């Protein structure tokens, strides 16, 4: 490995995962990790805290202290929290992918500035598989778009509260934007009691909420005769911990910059 | 010798095409007559030609009376308000009806209901085997995981269907709301949009795919923490519906009066 | 209607009877002749009545040179060893040719591949839109994450298919190698029987499922740890290769020589 | 209290068992083992599955630890498995066996060893697959006549075995529902120019590839409709809870071979 990370929270979830795909991803070495000060779990060598650990690196909770260790830094905690590491990154031009998401108007226009002084990787999503459907997507309601009929079905556990999937959305957008109409005019969410007929051109959305589905979500382009579906299935949430390395990586070779998935995935030249 | 007739209603409909020719070319079955609405540019067009069947001799006309000689079983593949005519003289002139129309408000399903007293009827949602057979697996399913799992049907059916969710979708959520000593009007979900909560624990909902030339695909699913089970049944052409209505009249064969189902037909009331 | 006539290939068959009334309904097109195997009981019989309504001026019959001017493009959608046959013929008399056949040995491949020199042929294995859209979409899904993903191929056939894999699985297989600067031969498993060892990397697996009156349903699968791909097409009727084949003469028309695939047809070569 | 034995506890579902034990009021982990020398041989049963520590400690001998369990759960590899059982017969110890690949003979020894000893042996210990296979007889029953049968499974790029000794669990259903014989009409492979699909044969495709716990598909096509029950296991948790609460349950049974199906309680429509 050639690169120094700096996967932020830690001992979490995410972290653990972000730290996983740290050892993982050929080409990228684990050069920090930090927690709240006080939590007891500070100090124990980061790569026990997931799974195999022979690590070099104890998991501190000093942003200075660690300074050194690292070539950029990983952050998918809160917002707040988020904004601080950032203007530390950018004093000391440490450059990040940015996971954390909620920013207000100014957290994004936060995010903005520091790009300049720091190269900044910011995606909604850090799956490759998603990212790269979404563009697919692009390419196939281009082709078949105007005569077929498009739906989209996604599901997801039991907890979501939100319908649909902002993912799902995400891929309505495509698809309208691809064929030069807005989302807007062209959805529907519900079909219930005597609908009548699926009227022409309009974007579909069934949603399934059940059980630990991480998530599924597949896009419909129907014709009478044959259908193309595209579907992206989440087993693990460590599809975005993988984006973000590979991510991470990609920034090897730059200054400054603000970018997102498209970007590192290399993908409008697809 | 011989064999029963039957009433084909709104030949024209894409469900018409497919009964007549059903009817033709099965044993037991003459085809009796043929209907239509009145706009129909079809009335007097010969049967079997309007299916490709060639020239039979019947011809679609606008009126029962008309025709009331003409058949023993009426089939009934419409919409609910045409139904119920068809219901209400079938019952006075008493004729044997077998209905796969979907859509009826829970009034119409009383009326279907009261006609059973004196006329026989076979009023099923899905005319299919394989979707019999399902709904009884559901039973099966939903006693055992029902209590504990998440309980989600979708179905997805062609552009031009008009109710939602289809009335096969309703058959298994009732299937197995009943299995569970519940009924479906307390814990159905039809949609989803917008921030809504969590998935209030206990209910079954519903999604609706509407696209292309689709038959017909339905999924029940038993989803818990670690396993979902997945029930899935998909019609390739509308000609198993039409081979089940028919047969379905064939059963009707000396049966007096009373509501049955294709379950009764086939005979799967508990395997 | 206009200009080129068409010789269709076993007419008999189940894509004998879709290319017919494909050509006939048709507009630019006619049906030139109609063909079928060494003593075939249908013989001497009208087109337009196995397939398709009303009888027309061209009848069946087992011999190239009896109507050897009866049209301008040779559909192919029989056997390989039979079309290979038909191939020589076509080309020794500049005739076009459109083959949809599937299961072509390396050599009898090699036959196309040279009788193109002359002639011109469209050789696809599959003649939808869609399966053309996805072979594209799967090169760009291959380019990025083919590398590091399992990638898995799974397609289902109706029960009388003979070749395992369907010759579109085995273009999307080459669709992926080619992506990714290898080839087939060299990663392709098709059998995974038995105790056998870890997924050997780079490995391009086929599953082939045979069941029913299955048009045609294929998948791609791209597998990481956490997260997979599946881009999936299915085919409800064999119509869509028809009227795919047709466009093809159509197209071919005019061409001296040349090879090519529904991709130059349809012409998203640059997708 | 009943204490239990965890053969190959590195394996992945090793580390589900254990922690699926120590979870559970009632049972103890017992023991923990592993194989000749393995690179992690001995130390805190607790650190093996994820972060924290445990009293135990695991080793590469049987009565080593022979009175430290009442129960033997194993999900090895048949090989191994086959010893633990003589063992934990002659000892009196009651097995749960999850492990699968087995070739017809081992299965006969299980086979034996239910004389004295209780066994449950399952190929797959989650509920809804238990239920599956048995929905399967069901419809077999009346459209597995004239039906074409597939069935399509898919796991993890590690698994060794194919097809998934599930799959041939719900052939089994199948084949005997319909009065017939699975070793008679087992289609593993189609590759090349083979004919129309045997008519009375059951076929099985097989997908390996990445993380994927467990997909299994029973298919039952005619033309014009096809009824498809399939199962997907989402996490490794609800075969160890499955075992656990079997060798739980087997506690005082004199003896006897048993499937999941008998502690499911399901035999009975
Ligand atoms: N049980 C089953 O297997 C199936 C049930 N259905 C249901 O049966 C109905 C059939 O729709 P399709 O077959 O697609 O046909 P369609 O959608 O093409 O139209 C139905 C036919 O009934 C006629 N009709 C319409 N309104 C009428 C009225 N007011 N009075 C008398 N006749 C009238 C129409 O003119 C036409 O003949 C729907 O309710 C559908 O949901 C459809 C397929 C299968
Ligand atoms: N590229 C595409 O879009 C498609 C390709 N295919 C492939 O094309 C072929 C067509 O399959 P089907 O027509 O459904 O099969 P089929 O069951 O219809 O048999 C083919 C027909 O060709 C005739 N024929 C058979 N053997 C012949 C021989 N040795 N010499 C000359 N004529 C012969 C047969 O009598 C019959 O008419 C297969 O290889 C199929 O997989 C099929 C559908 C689509
Ligand atoms: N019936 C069910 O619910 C389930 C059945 N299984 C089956 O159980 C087996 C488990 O494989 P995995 O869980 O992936 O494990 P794995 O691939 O991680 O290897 C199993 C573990 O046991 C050890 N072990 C290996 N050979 C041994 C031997 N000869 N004697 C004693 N210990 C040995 C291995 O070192 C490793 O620690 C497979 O045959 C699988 O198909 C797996 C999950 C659930
Ligand atoms: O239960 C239904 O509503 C149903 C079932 C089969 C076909 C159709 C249809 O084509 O509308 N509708
Ligand atoms: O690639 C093929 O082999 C193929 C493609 C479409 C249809 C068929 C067929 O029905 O045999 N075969
Ligand atoms: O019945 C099986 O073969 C089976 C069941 C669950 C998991 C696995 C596995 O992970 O190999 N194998
Ligand atoms: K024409
Ligand atoms: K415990």
């Amino acid at each position: 490995a050639n690169i120094r990370v700096a996967i932020a929270g830690a001992g979490g979830r995410m972290g653990r995962q972000l730290i996983q795909a740290a050892l993982a991803l050929e080409g990228v070495q684990l050069g920090a990790a930090l927690e709240r000060e006080g939590s007891s779990l500070l100090g124990s060598d980061a790569g026990e805290l997931a799974g195999a650990g022979k690590t070099g690196v104890t998991v501190q909770s000093s942003l200075d202290a660690v300074k050194d260790d690292f070539d950029v830094f990983i952050d998918f905690t809160r917002p707040e929290g988020t904004l601080n590491h950032l203007a530390f990154c950018r004093q000391h031009g440490k450059g990040m992918v940015i996971g954390t998401t909620g920013f207000d108007e100014a957290g994004k226009q936060a995010i903005r500035d520091a790009a300049a002084d720091i190269a900044i990787v910011f995606a909604a999503n850090f799956s490759v598989g998603v990212n790269v459907m979404l563009k697919l997507l692009e390419k196939a309601a281009k082709v078949m778009g105007d005569y077929t009929d498009i739906e989209i079905i996604e599901a997801h556990h039991r907890h979501k509260v939100d319908a649909p999937s902002g993912t799902a959305l995400a891929m309505g957008e495509a698809i309208a934007h691809a064929l030069d109409k807005d989302l807007k005019d062209c959805a529907v969410y519900s079909r219930e009691g005597h609908t009548g007929e699926r009227v022409p051109g309009t974007i579909g959305f069934a949603t399934v909420r059940a059980g630990d589905i991480v998530g599924e979500h597949t896009a419909m382009f129907a014709d009478i005769g044959e259908r193309l579906e595209i579907t992206h299935k989440a087993s693990s949430r460590m599809t975005f911990a993988n984006g973000a390395v590979r991510s991470a990586l990609w920034l090897s070779g730059k200054e400054s910059g603000l970018f997102d998935m498209r970007d590192v995935l290399d993908l409008n030249n697809l």
